Order: C-alpha cells, then sequence, then structure tokens
C-alpha cells in the first residue's frame, strides 16, 4: 500500500484493458483505495503518456491535490467504494459489447453461470445522467449496492473488486457475458437462461 | 511420456488457446493422459502463472497428489478418456461463438465439410449440469461417444484428440464453426446445410 | 512545421490505422496542411514501403511536384480544408463498421454521448460519387461545413481535427460508434439515443 | 524465377494470411506457376513447420516429385492458371466471412466500388463439390473465366492475380467486401448496391 506501487498497477490496468480489448481511445478510468481516499487516473491523458506521477490523490472530501486533474467520473468512484466497503479497486471502461447491451438499456440476464461472478443473477443497467455528474454518482452508487459491476447506460461498464487485477478479470467477464448476450439476442428474443434456483446453486459452489 | 515434458505442452496449449481467441480468463482447462490416470491444469491459477510444478496428476481412483488442487472439472476429462479409449489430450474452454450456440442448445449441422473433423456431421450439444459436478461427467461422456467435441448448454466446448496440438487444432476448427453458424443463422433460419451422402463422402476422404 | 518531421507522423497515423484495425489494403489517405498547401500520402504504396521521400506537396492551386503522384482523394482533402479552416490534419480510411453504415446510407444518431465529439449530434452521410471525383470533393466540403468527420456512401469515412493524433483519434472513436450502431440495429430499430437537449449539454462540457 | 525465392515467398503468404485472419488452421493452399507447371504448398503441413524443401512442384502432366505430397486442391490452382492465363499466384483460404457467404450460396453484389477489383461487379459463389476433386475444378474453373476471385460454396475463397503479393491482397480484399455484406445483410436484404453503369466507370479509372 505505497503510494508508487499503486500509481504502476493503475497504469499497467490502463495498459491491459487496451491490450485485452476492454477500452480503447481517451476513455476509462481506475483507481485504487488509498488512505482516506483513493488514487485515480488523470481526466484525458492517454494510456501511453501516464506515469506514476500523473496518477492524482483524492481525499475523503474530494480534495485532489494541486496542480493535477482528476478523472471527471471521480465522483461515481467515491460512490463505488461507499456502496461496497469490500471493494478496493474500480475499474471503468467503453467497452464495445457491455456499451452496446447498455444502449439498449437491458440487465444482462442468466444466460452463462459465470453470471454469478457480479454476485448475482444479473448484471444491471443504470440510468443515464451526463458524464462526471453527481446525479450519475446516485445512479451507479444504488446499482452496486448487490452487484459488483454495472453497466451505465448510453455510456459503459464499471467493475469493482478486492484488487486491481480481480477488478480488471470482472470487468473482462462481462464483456464476454455482453458479447455472449448481443449474438444470440441478435437470433432469439428471450434468450435461454440459468434458473435462479440454478444460479442459487452456483453462488454456493463460488 | 514423461511428467516433465508434459507438464510443459500442457502450459503452452493454455497459452495457445488464449493467443487464438479460443479461451480467456480463468476459464478453460487441459488436460493428458498419464499413467493410470492423467496430468491436468490446476483450479483458478492464471495461465501466466502457470508452471510445470502446477501441474496436478490423479490416478485411476480420482486421487490427486497432495497439496495440490486439480480442475473442478476433472471428472469430465475423467468420463471424456474413459468414453474415448482413443484420445491422449483434452481441451476445454469457453470460446466465444461455441459457448454462444450452447446457451441457444443447439448442435451444429453440416455447415461445411469440416464438420466431418469432429468424426461425423454434427457438434452435438450436451445438456446442462452444474459445473464441476458428477451429473455433468455423465452428459459429455454420452456425448462424446460418437463425436470428438462437444458443446456444453450454458457452458462451453470440450475437444479431446490423440494428442494436445490435434486436440486445439480441433477445438480451434470448433470455433470456426460455431462463428460461421452464428452468422449465417442471423441472416438465415434454418441455414442450408450438406447432405448426409455428401457428409459420408468427405469422411471418406479423411 | 518541418516537411520531414510532418511525413514521419503522416506515414506513423497510416501504420497505426492498420494498427487499430481502422484501415488495411491500399485503402486510405492522410495530410496535412502545409505551406499554401498540403503534405498527402502517395496513391497506392504500402504503408509498409513508405518513406518520407514518396509524401507528396501540393500548392494552392492544385500542382504536385513533379515526378511524384498524390492519393488521388487530394481533392477532398483539398475541400476538407476549406471547409474547416480550423482543421490542420485528414484522415480518410475504409474502416469497417464506418463503411457497412454507409452503405446502408444512414447518418449515425445520437446513441453515445461521445457522438458529440464529431462536433454535434451526428455524424452525416455524404451521398456517392466517383472515387478522386470533383463532385465528391463538393460532397464532402458541404458534410464537413458543421461536423468533424463524414462517412461516405459506399465508400468510407473521413475524420478531420487540429493535427493528426486528434485526427487519428477521432476517426477511431467514429469506428467505435459505427460499431455499436450497427451491432444494436441488428436488434433493434429505430436504436434508442439521447435528446438534442442532452446532447446539448454534453457538447457544452466539452 | 528460382524455385528457391518462390518456395520462401509461397510460405510468407501462408504466413501473412494467418497474421490477417484470413485462414487459420490446416486450411488453405497456395502456388506459383513455375516452368510448365507450379510450385504449391503441400498438403496438410503447419505453415510453422514449413520449409521450402516442402514446396512441391507438379508438372503439366500432374506429376509430382517424388517422395512429395502436394496440397489435395491441386487441381483447382490447375484449373485456375488454365483460366487465367494472365495469372502467375493462385491463393485459397477458408477465410470466416468469405465462407459464411459462400455457406448462404450467393454472389456477393456490387456493395462497394472495390468488387470492381476483383474484375467485375460481382464475386461470383461456385457450386459445391467434393474438396480435392476434378469436378470441383471444373467448377472453379467456369466461375474464374471472367472473375480473378470466386467463393466456393460451403468451402472457403479462391483469388489469382499476377503476383503473390497481389493475389494475397485481393484475397483480403474480399474478406472485407463478405465483412461489409454479412453486417448490412443482418440489417436490411437487399443491401443497396451501386449501379452497373457506376461500376462500368469505377472499373475506367482503375
Ligand atoms: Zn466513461
Ligand atoms: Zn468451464
Ligand atoms: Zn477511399
Ligand atoms: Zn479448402
Amino acid at each position: 500500500m505505497e503510494r508508487n506501487k499503486l500509481a504502476r498497477q493503475i497504469i499497467d490496468t490502463c495498459l491491459e484493458m487496451t491490450r485485452l480489448g476492454l477500452n480503447q481511445g481517451t476513455a476509462g478510468n481506475v483507481s485504487v483505495r488509498y488512505q482516506d481516499g483513493m488514487l485515480i487516473t488523470p481526466t484525458g491523458i492517454p494510456y501511453e503518456k501516464l506515469t506514476e506521477s500523473h496518477i492524482v490523490f483524492i481525499d475523503g472530501n474530494g480534495k485532489h491535490e494541486e496542480g493535477k486533474l482528476p478523472s471527471s467520473e471521480w465522483r461515481f468512484h467515491m460512490a463505488a467504494y461507499q456502496s461496497r466497503p469490500d471493494a478496493n479497486a474500480v475499474v471503468h471502461n467503453h467497452a464495445v459489447h457491455c456499451t452496446a447491451v447498455s444502449i439498449l438499456n437491458r440487465s444482462i440476464p442468466a444466460i452463462h453461470y459465470m453470471i454469478a461472478a457480479a454476485g448475482g443473477n444479473s448484471i444491471p443497467c443504470a440510468p443515464y445522467a451526463t458524464f462526471g455528474t453527481r446525479e450519475l454518482s446516485e445512479h451507479v452508487a444504488l446499482a452496486l449496492k448487490n452487484r459488483k459491476a454495472t453497466l451505465l447506460q448510453h455510456h459503459g461498464l464499471i467493475a469493482c473488486e478486492v484488487n486491481l487485477e480481480k477488478a480488471l478479470w470482472l470487468a473482462h467477464e462481462v464483456e464476454v457475458l455482453a458479447q455472449l448476450y448481443l449474438t444470440t439476442l441478435a437470433i432469439t428474443d428471450p434468450v435461454p437462461v440459468l434458473s435462479d434456483e440454478e444460479i442459487a446453486v452456483v453462488l454456493e459452489k463460488f
């Protein structure tokens, strides 16, 4: 839990997301719980030009260290850590399939047993609100209360876990589930799902 | 047939599957027939962190060597080698297209002459059962009796052959067939197929 | 603003577009505003065989330096710089998703808040005209008057910005928007959109 | 035109096709016109294990040099060079999109002006016949009479040009056209096309 060791992982995660096809462009942001606040990527700086010195610290009051501009979405990373006290890392990206399902404004159902990875029998979709807005924060906070990941209507995906690699794994897993959903939904509607009872069993085995 | 030479190939195969886009995440497992039992990847350890020392040996009774946890699916690798005595390697993954067709719970038909590569005129889809369950084993064993590969409903794909590279080749081939199926089925239903007589001829030439 | 420093970026951009999957083959062309005219890639020379010496200079009259053949599309790069005086770089490619939407002859609507990146609430589609034609130039010039990017019916995409990297970023962003559009339109028609009022707000925050 | 310089390009082409996503597995074959016959890849040997020594020479009578097994499709490479005397290289692959359109048994229409690259206003689809069959040869020969590329029903794609790189470029271009076709056809049927008159003009400019 050294600011320097955290900064390095944060950039790695951004690089890994681009590497996995879960994000590209100036989209996305990542943070880790640090001290009273968190360490978060800065607004609009390409993952390729990022360095530990660019990572920003925001305290419990929302005070970011001077001369640095935190991610426009810092408020919903805030709400994420408050909604999920068990979570130490938040990952946000505009992954293609997760984003398309969010344009459709649909929760992703129990089409695969791995859905249980997000903590339940669905991946919810949170109502739209202007990006970097406080109202957007209320929407995600509410969605993450009982799920580890949530889609953002007309926006993207946000997943959080105990650490960055488990947070990245989860976000990656949701891109797979979102892709399985879009592919089968184009051929059939509704797409077959496992029953809630079955999901209960799978959650027991997890 | 040296434990060490086998361990190395097993990890390579996992790396190659990720490399080919046939698997990603903590999904998938691979094993080779070894002595009375088999050598199989361990449960939940990233392909990147895998080493020959992590590969687990399970004997004919299902006894895995102490201090090591075999893949949760070890039972259906077992059933695979019992159902197909001609097979020396099993590959399991959650490849995107194979998995979507399995959510649709459909066999993949004779849409391409390469379907004959799995031993017949179809790639079956085995009924769902909780992962790592003995009932799941009964389902795959039954499906592999007359086919070298089978989809797992709401789960993924399992392919086996005489060795790991032929097992990987086959699994890869089925991802192609599953992708040709999903793409044409979105435009037309039913998708045109070669006749069984034609498949018979192709099987003769193989 | 040295001819040599510009030539290098132009080739890089072509390489980066192939690298991002926004273009492949002998398709595409890129130019930068230079002196009274511009520096533009040459017609039909693989990005791999390109060198600073191949980059062509065309003056304000359309006079390209002797012994060099400029891109067949040089006329619409011309029209682009005249239509958008704020723009210093033009990028053209036959990116898969942008091109499919252009075959459908549709503008891309407000399906995502990033649509505002092109300057409005849509990505227009300019009427077809034979490639490398002066009439094609009139069509793009007209489309770029109030937008930074435009699709070309039955052809591809053209995006321009203040410099090559912002021009490449934008073109990349439009491939994402075009892909979100094609994926959701196959499942639903019309695809849900953000209201113009909302887009207005997002444009204010940009 | 040295056997050794040709062998090297042939393998490169196979490697490049896998690299571009136009082929994978043990599928595909490539040949160049050599002396009275041709040099062609051998049947069933992974592109990774190929060497100049594996390339096979078949004479005008179909006599392949001893101890070497030519590609099962050597007969249709033969027919290709006889149908198109202007062609010096043939490329065959089971590229995903070209193959799906061939399962649908459709010609690819004038959806993009680049269709003119294959010599006309369409990419035909040749009737199925067992692979490596003489009747399959009659089908491709007939299709290539007035086109440089043809799809093979329930099989794949075959493209030929004056040399391997122009043959690879063309095959790659057809994968793009086949992908634009499948994507728009899922949303609309029939997919809008340029008129034959327009294609005539484009063919004039080519
Ligand atoms: Zn965002
Ligand atoms: Zn599994
Ligand atoms: Zn163009
Ligand atoms: Zn073939």
